[PDB]
């Protein structure tokens, strides 16, 4: 019709953390979130950021894309678009998202 004015789902961020058992697990959005030993799941809705820290292992890795995956694929009938960075390589949108990044520990 010519007036749609009756309403209507957020940012989501997940942990990915383990070894033995590789666990996600929901947080803050927020870089505060964010530790370099595991992976990220930053959920924007039309897009999805999987970020791996560099201390992260490879469990850690697989276990990011597979939850990246079920969400674009069960929860965004395969339309949202996943993309991977790493520490240091974060991609403006994300940046839009979270603000400012934490500076780096002098002498890197
Ligand atoms: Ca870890
Ligand atoms: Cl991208």
């Amino acid at each position: 019709g010519s007036h749609h004015v009756v309403p209507n789902v957020v940012q989501r961020l997940f942990q990915v953390k383990g070894r033995r058992v590789v666990r996600a697990t929901e947080v803050p959005v927020s870089w505060e979130s964010f530790k370099n030993g595991d992976c990220f799941i930053l959920d924007l809705g039309n897009n999805i950021h999987q970020w791996c820290g560099s201390n992260s292992n490879r469990y850690e890795r697989l276990k990011a894309t597979q939850v990246s995956k079920g969400i674009r694929d069960n929860e965004r009938s395969g339309r949202a678009r996943v993309h991977v960075s790493e520490e240091g390589t974060e991609p403006e949108a994300m940046l839009q998202v979270l603000g400012p990044k934490p500076a780096l520990p002098a002498g890197t």
